[PDB]
């Protein structure tokens, strides 16, 4: 990337800013901007790019071959009992939460077994997480 | 990318901004912008790009071959009992939640077994997560 | 990257900023900006790039072959009993949470078994985590 910005509230290239209880009297503003942005970005010049994959087997014997790629999800148990009894009680559960593995962002890129590539790979993430607000 | 912006509330290239209880009297504004943006971005020049995949087998013997790619989802148990009894109670569940793996964003890109590629791969994510607001 | 910015509240290339209880009287502003930005960024010049993968087997004997890539998820147990009884009680659970492995951002890039590549790989993350706010 070139210019990544995280902004709290306000972005202003020029900000003539006024707020509460202000006497804005007798002001003279003269402003000139000559803004130039010039970009020559990610330019590629290749005369020759060769990509070659070759597998050769000559009368061989193969047995018990197992190939498993990344992210091998197997045989998991989740158990969350919630056994609640009462005897003459006043229950006040205002903001109570039960969350099993809640996901927000899952960006999977280049997850394979055999891979050959040429070039550029780029991932950008912005957010404002707030999980819980209870008053 | 070139220009990624996360903005809190306001973006303004020029902001003549006024708010509450303001006496905006006798103001003279003169403003000139000469804004130039020039882009030559991701330009490719290739004379020769070769992509070649070859598999050759000569009278070989193959047995018990298993190939499994990424993301192998198998044999999972989720158990969330919720056993609730009462005896003479006042229940007040105002903002109570039970969530099993709630997903927001799942961006899968290039998830295979065998892969060959040339070029550019790009992912951009913005959001404003707030899960729960209870008053 | 070139310019990564984390901003608290406000970003302003020029900020003529006024707030509460201000007497802005008799002000004369003269402002000139000649702003030039020149970028020649990630430019590649390759005459020859060769990528070659070759596997050759000559009448060999293969058995009990197991290949497993990264992220091998197997055989996990989670058990979170919640056994609650009462006898004549006043329950006040205002902001109480139970979270098992809640995920926000999972960026997976280049997770394979065999990999060959040429180029640029880039990941950018901004956020404002706040998990819980209870008043
Ligand atoms: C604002 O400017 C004018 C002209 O220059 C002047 O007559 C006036 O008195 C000024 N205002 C104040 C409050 O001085
Ligand atoms: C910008 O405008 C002001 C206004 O008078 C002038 O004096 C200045 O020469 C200008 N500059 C350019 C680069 O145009
Ligand atoms: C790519 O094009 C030609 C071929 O090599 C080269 O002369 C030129 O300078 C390159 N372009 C850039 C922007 O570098
Ligand atoms: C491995 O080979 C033996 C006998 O050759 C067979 O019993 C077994 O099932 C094989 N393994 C798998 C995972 O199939
Ligand atoms: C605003 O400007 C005019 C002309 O310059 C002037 O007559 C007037 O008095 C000014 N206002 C104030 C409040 O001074
Ligand atoms: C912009 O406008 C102002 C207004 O008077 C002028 O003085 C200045 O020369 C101008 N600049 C350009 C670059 O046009
Ligand atoms: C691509 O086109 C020709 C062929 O190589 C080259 O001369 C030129 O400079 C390249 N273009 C750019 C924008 O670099
Ligand atoms: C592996 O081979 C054995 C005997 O050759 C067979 O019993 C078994 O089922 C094979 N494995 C699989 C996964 O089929
Ligand atoms: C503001 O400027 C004008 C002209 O220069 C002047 O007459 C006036 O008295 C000034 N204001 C104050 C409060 O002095
Ligand atoms: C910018 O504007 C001011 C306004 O008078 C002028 O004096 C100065 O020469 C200008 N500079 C350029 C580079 O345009
Ligand atoms: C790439 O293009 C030609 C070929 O080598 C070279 O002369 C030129 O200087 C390069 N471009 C840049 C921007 O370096
Ligand atoms: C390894 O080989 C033995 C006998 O050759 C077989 O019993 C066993 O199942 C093999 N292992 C696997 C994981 O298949």
């Amino acid at each position: 990337s070139i210019d990544v910005k995280y902004i709290g509230v306000k972005s202003a290239y020029v900000s003539y800013d006024v707020q509460k209880r202000t006497i804005y009297l007798n002001i003279t503003n003269t402003l000139n901007i000559t803004n130039n942005n010039y970009y020559s970005v990610e330019v590629e010049n290749i005369t020759a790019q060769v990509q070659f994959s070759k597998t050769v087997i000559g009368k061989a014997r193969l047995n018990n071959i197992t190939i498993i790629g990344p992210l091998d999800m197997k045989q998991i148990d989740y158990t969350v009992p919630t056994v609640i009894a009462e005897e003459m009680s006043y229950m006040y559960d205002f903001c109570t939460l039960i969350s099993i593995k809640v996901h927000n962002i899952v960006l999977m890129m280049q997850v394979t077994v055999t891979t050959t590539y040429f070039g550029h790979s780029e991932q950008i993430s912005q957010e404002r997480y707030q999980y819980v607000d209870c008053g």
